[PDB]
């Protein structure tokens, strides 16, 4: 910024331009110098094994390793962990002295991998208690303690949700393809010039910000132990059919509501921007918890800086202020998600601030936005890349636009 | 090749129009679990059984050859009628020269006799397979033949394989590509390889 204050983007420059590069074949790590000149003689490597979050075993060694040479850092026999769950590597170059141009403690480099995963094959435990439906004319409800959900049977989509008589909800939860589009969406370089390739003149053309959504199917059936609500909308701009949703809602005797989607996307629109879900949430916490990949925001296109941890950060970090507002704050490849009583899991990216996707749309500068009620919140199955080999013709590649035609993706909503 | 598999849980129960049948299953080898399986059978008043899959891939296991399903069917019909990519065998990784039309051949067109026997006689990007009274629908892969997967992988030639009772259906929904930018180091490219870890599919079984 203006300022000096870094954008996210920043750290991903930092990450490709390191001067160590890393490779891991089985317990050895190779270091390779990119340097043409100097020794390796301010640095150590500081390794970290970890089960989901939970650290496990960890490590330094020095680093001794000649202009552009190699450095085989064997590891420790390294735990066998009994439970469920993806154990990660993560190594990182620490300059342990201040030089003239960085303080002691400066990380220079790092990286991560995968290592062994165990397979979760334990069966949720069996609850006594049963939900119960209600049926009316305008509404599904299910009970189920002190816990109630509401699905309106004309929108067909959960309305309102209630622990104890507090409503959770400001806005019904409700399908979303569009984004508020980023700067190199709108691809426009000299303001009396307007380029009809760029991909936010596709998405206003093919009704993608106006698409209404039609009620095809809504209903609900008691099982054994759950109540599952099935329904079936499809958007649609004068008269074609853009994009159809199948989904299914599952609520179980543990409080946990399993949601399903099955999302088919017509093959000669414009590739959509993403595909999730959004609400607004009626509280306003201060902390945001989850485990995926951060600390900062990261699209599919730039997240190879981000690393996989237990991330945890006030409301106000999860929101990017560019000076132009436009789609912001991304976190990918996310398994939980906690904040207030709700936790949401999965294997989803999500976004979460005060600002709605409408209001960043609408808005020229970041000055003029004022917070609403509530907490927005967007979690997508499915996300476009960012682009920006240039900012003044489509610039997205094709491995990063959504073009499968069919997209599945599942989330479970339950209360911490 | 000597994964088993384990039964975690299955349930049946009533709907309103349909009946649901709920399974999941894990393979194992020697402490180890490879795959899980979670799948549902729907089976409505108009006879059609739609089948729904979600596969996941344990992330250091090296990745599958391919996730689908296989049955042995007891007749043996002359024709197959599908509408997806043909006439001609085709994998992930060799499709670009089949189109997508409606396809009618006889059952003995479907087998490629190489003379060292493998997999062989896939058809991608398929919407509907019709043979004998079955109609499979859906979004994937097949192939159809009178011999089986372990037929196969145990004859060295072609002329001492021997067609077994009925006929054995592949179904997939995703596969593997075949490389061959040589052929005595790995070759396949990462782009073909099924490394999400996670995997859905579809299908509808009814009787035309």
């Amino acid at each position: 910024f203006a300022d000096r204050t870094p954008h996210p983007a920043l750290t991903e420059a930092k990450h490709q331009q390191q001067f160590f590069q890393f490779r891991l074949s089985g317990q050895t790590i190779e270091v390779t110098s990119e340097y043409l000149f100097r020794h390796s003689d301010n640095e150590l490597l500081h390794w970290m094994v970890a089960l989901d979050g939970k650290p496990l075993a960890s490590g330094e060694v020095p680093l001794d390793v000649a202009p552009q040479g190699k450095q085989l850092i064997e590891l420790p026999e390294l735990p066998q962990p009994e439970s469920a769950g993806q154990l990660w590597l993560t190594v990182r170059v620490v300059q342990p002295n201040a030089t003239a141009w960085s303080e002691a403690g400066h990380i220079s480099a790092w990286q991560q991998w995968r290592l062994a995963e165990n397979l979760s094959v334990t069966l949720p435990a069996a609850s006594h208690a049963i939900p119960h439906l209600t049926t009316s004319e305008m509404d599904f409800c299910i009970e189920l303690g002190n816990k109630r959900w509401q699905f309106n049977r004309q929108s067909g989509f959960l309305s309102q949700m209630w622990i104890g008589d507090k409503k959770q909800l400001l806005t019904p939860l409700r399908d979303q393809f569009t984004r508020a589009p980023l700067d190199n969406d709108i691809g426009v370089s000299e303001a009396t010039r307007i380029d009809p390739n760029a991909w936010v003149e596709r998405w206003k053309a093919a009704g993608h910000y106006q698409a209404e959504a039609a009620l095809l199917q809504c209903t609900a059936d008691t099982l054994a132990d759950a109540v599952l609500i099935t329904t079936a909308h499809a958007w649609q701009h004068q008269g074609k059919t853009l994009f159809i949703s199948r989904k299914t809602y599952r609520i179980d005797g543990s409080g946990q509501m399993a949601i399903t989607v099955d999302v088919e996307v017509a093959s000669d629109t414009p590739h959509p921007a993403r595909i999730g879900l959004n609400c607004q949430l009626a509280q306003v916490a201060e902390r945001v918890n989850w485990l995926g990949l951060g600390p900062q925001e990261n699209y599919p296109d730039r997240l190879t800086a981000a690393c996989f941890d237990r991330w945890d950060l006030p409301l106000s970090d999860m929101y990017t202020p560019y000076v132009f507002p436009s789609e912001n704050g991304l976190r990918c490849g996310t398994r939980e998600l906690n904040y207030g009583p709700h936790q949401w899991r999965g294997d989803f990216q999500f976004n979460i601030s005060r600002y709605s996707q409408q209001q960043l749309m609408e808005t020229s500068h970041r000055h003029l936005l004022h917070a609403e009620e509530g907490t927005w919140l967007n979690i997508d199955g499915f996300h476009m890349g960012i682009g920006g080999d240039d900012s003044w013709s489509p610039s997205v590649s094709a491995e990063f636009q959504l073009s499968a035609g069919r997209y599945h993706y599942q989330l479970v909503w339950c209360q911490k």
